[PDB]
């Protein structure tokens, strides 16, 4: 129904960025194939997996013990990002109410937050859209470094307390009843975008940023920087990793279909993201033809590039202050409708595993949203943006493609592939496929492997808009990535220690499924022929 539209605002705000970061056409290519590849086998594989097993994320591994850390990190995960994805709604909000007037904030320089070098046309950030963004939202100006933060500012501190009472009164009692949420999450982005997309074909100097999209230069491949993008992007707008999915088909009906609900979901996404592309290249050839620049040196490559590219062409149309609201309204509504799912996803997988937990509802949501806003109010400092720049780097980036990696090895070698595809005809009626199977097996933990060890090897000190970081900012980054990679040998340490026996009875009692425990006496274990580890 309108349940298979997902449209996340990964794709509206973060997909824009990274695609103008790596040049344009040179991105699409790593993005669709890594698509086909890996993204479709591994949302089959969560969905089959939360379908048949009916439970979270982190009490799914009843079906093969000693990989319980795979759910405790898509779980820490999910806390990390969620810290950071409600201030961008903060922003929303904070646009959303400045929207409320006939002369919009960034069109003029002529304000109390205009430096003297402002240039109305008529990397820069010397434009009314940028000194808008930069100085009466953000304040950056009077921050220096990660080194000096400064105190929270309070216009954005207002927003996000907003935000955080609207998660928690929307989460308190049990989960939302559907169709609330999702009626307007639907339909608005089509035809917001929809109408972007038809005006900003016809502004001047649009052409050469079209052409710019669609020209693949193939110097920027063979470097590590575009494929690992493509692959983070890919595990970060296709839901799959954070836990989510699991918790969403746990409950929904046993013979539901999830061959067309992957199919569905993986060509909308490709689809949505393609046009959000052409529009946001089409406005920067707008903008780079107005200024007299090239298009390469007219917009910001951090997280705020929508920011200052929608208002700009927004600011264009007939009526600019109803098109205003209507794609504020529109962001703030895609926001809000992520943190629910993310904060959703966290709550069930930490309350399906203690059930004192799941009769106090109440304080455990609450202790959950409060965590979240004290840990935000890290990011809307006077100089947040780079704690924002450390954490939407460093918080999903790596580990998200090891977790990935290693539930997709834990299943595919450990459970073993012949009884998952015993156990889908078991539910559904069809015996997956030849191409199925052999993509799982074989082609994702190929790939996947393939780029962890590239992202490992080919790494690069952050830096944001001729900024550097200091060199220790990396090494707050790389502990902050290992955190929940660690969860996983760890588990496995402790419970091969909490348990009796000799290396029998420790290595075997730890590989079987919970339900098969009455077969490790009769040494009936599968797992120890070979005829198991030869699976198709
Ligand atoms: C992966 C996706 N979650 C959905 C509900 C499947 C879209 C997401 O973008 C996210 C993940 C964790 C936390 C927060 Cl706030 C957002």
């Amino acid at each position: 129904s309108v349940v298979g539209f997902a449209v996340d605002l990964a794709n509206v705000w973060r997909f824009p960025y990274l695609c103008y970061k790596n040049g344009g056409g040179a991105f699409l290519i790593p993005y669709t194939l890594f698509l086909i590849i890996a993204g479709m086998p591994l949302f089959y594989m969560e969905l089959a997996l939360g379908q048949y097993n009916r439970e979270g994320a982190a009490t799914v591994w009843k079906i093969c013990p000693f990989f319980k850390g795979v759910g405790y990190a898509v779980i820490l995960i999910a806390l990390y990002v969620g810290f950071y994805y409600n201030v961008i709604i903060a922003w929303s909000l904070y646009y959303l109410f400045s929207s409320f007037t006939l002369n919009l904030p960034w069109t003029d320089c002529g304000h109390t937050w205009n430096s003297p070098n402002c240039t109305d046309p008529k990397k820069y950030k010397f434009t009314p859209a940028a000194e808008f963004y930069e100085r009466g939202v953000l304040h950056l100006h009077e921050s220096s470094g990660i080194h000096d933060i400064g105190l929270p500012q309070w216009q954005l501190l207002l927003c996000l307390m907003v935000v955080v009472i609207v998660l928690y009164f929307s989460l308190w009692k049990g989960v939302k009843t559907s169709g609330k949420v999702v009626w307007i999450t639907a339909t608005l982005p089509y035809f917001v975008l929809f109408v972007l997309l038809v005006h900003g074909v016809t502004l001047p100097g649009a052409s050469n940023g079209i052409n710019a999209y669609l020209h693949i230069d193939f110097y920027r491949l063979k470097e590590a920087t575009v494929w690992i993008d493509a692959a983070t992007q890919i595990f970060f707008s296709l839901g799959a990793g954070f836990g989510v999915l699991i918790a969403f088909a746990s409950y929904n009906k046993f013979d539901n279909n999830c061959y067309r609900d992957a199919l569905l979901t993986s060509s909308i996404n490709c689809i949505t993201s393609f046009v959000s592309g052409f529009a946001i290249f089409s406005i920067l050839g707008y903008m780079a033809h107005e200024h007299k620049v090239n298009i390469e040196d007219v917009a910001t490559e951090g997280a705020g590039l929508v920011f200052i590219l929608y208002p700009e062409a927004i600011s264009t149309l007939s009526g600019s202050t109803f098109w205003a609201v209507v794609f504020f309204v529109m962001l703030l509504a895609l926001g809000l409708d992520s943190s629910m799912g993310g904060m959703e996803a966290v709550i069930t997988g930490l309350a399906d595993d203690f059930q004192v937990l799941k009769r106090h509802r109440k304080l455990f949501t609450f202790g959950v949203t409060f965590s979240t806003f004290l840990l935000a109010l890290f990011c809307i400092t006077k100089g947040g943006i780079y704690v924002l720049t450390l954490l939407d780097t460093f918080a999903a980036g790596t580990s998200i493609l090891f977790a990935v990696l290693m539930e997709a090895i834990g299943v595919s070698w450990f459970y073993g592939v012949d009884r998952f595809s015993n156990d889908i005809q078991q539910m559904m009626g069809f015996r997956p496929g030849l191409y199925w199977r052999l993509c799982w097996k074989f082609v994702s933990p190929a790939f996947l492997l393939f780029v962890v060890v590239v992202s490992i090897i080919n790494f690069k000190p952050l830096t944001y808009d001729d900024y550097i970081f200091p060199p220790w900012a990396n090494w707050v980054g790389w502990g902050i990535a290992l955190s929940s990679m660690v969860l996983v040998p760890i588990y496995v340490i402790y419970k091969f220690l909490s348990t009796q026996g000799s290396l029998w009875e420790r290595l075997a009692y730890g590989i079987t499924p919970e339900n098969e425990h009455h077969l490790v006496a009769q040494r009936d274990i599968r797992q120890f022929q070979l005829q198991h580890w030869l699976a198709i």
